[PDB]
């Protein structure tokens, strides 16, 4: 079962963009399949998404800005681990 977060840091937090992860050891083409069903089933709810980026070779998972509306029915999605919102990072 699917957890989210996001950034303590108020001022930090990025929303309208998440990072989906999947669950070890989902595959590419499972990732790419999530992904692509995640926007049609937001679609068919009347919400505009696009798929930023798929990652494979540390964490299988997509890059989504989508509206946080969406982040339950995206939790549901099969082999989903946990969502990040998006967030600031700062030269040291
Ligand atoms: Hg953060
Ligand atoms: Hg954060």
């Amino acid at each position: 079962t699917a957890t989210f977060h996001r950034c303590a840091k108020d001022p930090w937090r990025l929303p309208g963009t998440y990072v989906v992860v999947l669950k070890e050891e989902t595959h590419l083409s499972q990732s790419e399949r999530t992904a692509r069903r995640l926007q049609a089933q937001a679609a068919r709810r009347g919400y505009l998404t696009k798929i930023l980026h798929v990652f494979h070779g540390l964490l299988p998972g997509f890059l989504v800005k989508m509206s946080g509306d969406l982040l339950e029915l995206a939790l549901k999605l099969p082999h989903v681990d946990y969502i990040e919102e998006d967030s600031s990072v700062f030269a040291q």
